DNA sequence: TAAAATAGTTCTCACGATAACTATTAAA
DNA sequence: TTTAATAGTTATCGTGAGAACTATTTTA
């Protein structure tokens, strides 16, 4: 068989179905990185998230975490505020339709476990975990 | 919140096989355009139109003609029109195409041993199973 | 104060998705 | 032969990457 293939493909499906699925209970958008940020900036409401705090939370680039809080901003889930101590630096903050949504949103993530983790174990799971832990640890 | 987890250690995964690819000369193909060069090498006897791309690596419409796009730029292959079907144009490996699905055979060997060492079988068949339910799951 | 770390943006790109469109062939 | 299906392209988009570029603190 063929490792870097399979792997690829059973994401794009999986990626794929999670759209779908998000849509239809009205979380349209926020499968995916938007849906991270959006549950990070609920669960913690007193730490100022600035974008830079967005690249090192979701593990992305620089480039990436800019376009992705225009897409969040364009969307309505958030507001862009500059700093007024630091210059250079910009804020998020979540807004009204954003928490909201933060809440549908951690209703769905539970309706998805409780949906694909079905018929499997938590051995069986620990393991692919430790399977994927060491995968990854390959890459020093 | 850990089905997150998974997508990002994807990235990873993608983002290090790009470097460990152009690193060894077979930069670009650490992904499709490596998939289907493989697949035209593969079966030299089988005339491949961009529509069976769609198939073969479970992508869309618009996804399989830009990526043919991308190769021929590449230089992996040729697009040429059917004469008989003028709806369809074939693809062709090129001479770099053939000597990269060569590199690239070798590529894989090496990556392959070298990412699955200190796992075992049934672990690693498990992992299978455990990953084909979830796709099932999703159906 | 001069040089370097930092925060964000914008460029070009790879790789996924739809949807709307042109052709062309096949089917009814 | 009117209609369906098929093959490909192009539009807009989401989500990843690096590189070159401002503009602001640091810090040496």
């Amino acid at each position: 068989e063929n490792p870097l293939q399979k792997a690829r493909i059973l994401v794009n499906q999986l990626e794929k179905y999670l759209d779908r699925y998000a849509k239809e209970y009205d979380v349209e958008h926020l499968a995916g990185p938007q849906g991270h940020l959006v549950m990070h900036l609920y669960k913690h409401p007193d730490k100022d998230m600035s974008i830079k705090d967005a690249e090192e939370i979701l593990h992305i680039s620089k480039s990436v975490a800019s376009n992705l809080v225009k897409r969040m901003e364009k969307n309505g889930f958030i507001a862009i505020v500059p700093s007024k101590t630091d210059k250079r630096v910009k804020y998020l903050y979540l807004t009204h339709l954003g928490k909201q949504k933060a809440t549908q949103f951690e209703i769905f993530l539970e309706k998805l476990h409780s949906t694909m983790l079905a018929g499997i174990t938590k051995e069986e799971i620990r393991t692919t975990k430790k399977v994927i832990r060491t995968l990854a640890k390959n890459m020093a």
